[PDB]
RNA sequence: GGCCGUGUGCCUUGCGCCGGGAAACCACGCAAGGGAUGGUGUCAAAUUCGGCGAAACCUAAGCGCCCGCCCGGGCGUAUGGCAACGCCGAGCCAAGCUUCGCAGCCAUUGCACUCCGGCUGCGAUGAAGGUGUAGAGACUAGACGGCACCCACCUAAGGCAAACGCUAUGGUGAAGGCAUAGUCCAGGGAGUGGCGA
RNA sequence: AAGCCACACAAACCAG
RNA sequence: ACGGCC
């Protein structure tokens, strides 16, 4: 359902047969339209497979795609939308 | 395809030698002999272009010595040659393993910030090994070759045991394939001419 | 010399 | 393999 606010958001239930480089590209366009975004984690491990992080600059960019995105049909599957249980390497480089 | 010799590779035994080993045992120098070298299963592809090295054996231009002197011969010798065979650079290669692609099935609903689940199908790469290396060479197999497993034997690091100790992912069971077993086709047996001394 | 290369080629046989 | 000899 939901968790604690973070810039990161954790996006899981994803189809795992598309391909790394080729996901990253149909996240950064379609979430971009809340604001700017920082990068994105996908992995095709046993463990890290049908599962994205992606990072915003600010709470804002990521509170408004929670919401509006949650649910959204991505390849005839239910994108299900958490926010990060931890603080991204990234932004933990800054403050 | 018999019996003598020569060389060279091979192993056993003996000595070195301390080089990798934890030990077995491998590796290295050499001397002498030929009594011993496990089993089943599996792969047949690449088979290219160059380059260095070779003994016994074959022969004697030059050279030295001699037949006193030239002509002739003779004696020794390979730097000429044949060649068992030892290899190097680039390429290339079946199955099996190293690591990445792409497809398919099996699972997986999983919180990560370094990379990663398992199989079967092609694709490329990595380490072996093979080709290059046959009498010029062509085609067939499987073995003595590659790969998997098994057994016999030796050792026991590590892992297991309180412990006498147990256990191999470790080693040993030769080399031959620079054509082995075979079908060819060269080559000699069996000619002619060129080069050479 | 020994051998090497080019044509030409009878048989058993020797033959890597 | 390379010399002999059968
Ligand atoms: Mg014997
Ligand atoms: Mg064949
Ligand atoms: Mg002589
Ligand atoms: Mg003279
Ligand atoms: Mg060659
Ligand atoms: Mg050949
Ligand atoms: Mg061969
Ligand atoms: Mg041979
Ligand atoms: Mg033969
Ligand atoms: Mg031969």
């Amino acid at each position: 359902p939901e968790t604690r606010p973070n810039h990161t958001i954790y996006i899981n239930n994803l189809n795992e047969k598309i391909k790394k480089d080729e996901l990253k590209k149909s996240l950064h366009a379609i979430f971009s339209r809340f604001g700017q975004i920082l990068d994105i984690l996908v992995s095709r491990s046993l463990k890290m497979r049908g599962q994205a992080f992606v990072i915003f600059k600010e709470v804002s960019s990521a509170t408004n795609a929670l919401r509006s995105m949650q649910g959204f049909p991505f390849y005839d599957k239910p994108m299900r939308i958490q926010y990060a249980k931890t603080d991204s390497d990234i932004i933990a480089k800054m403050k």
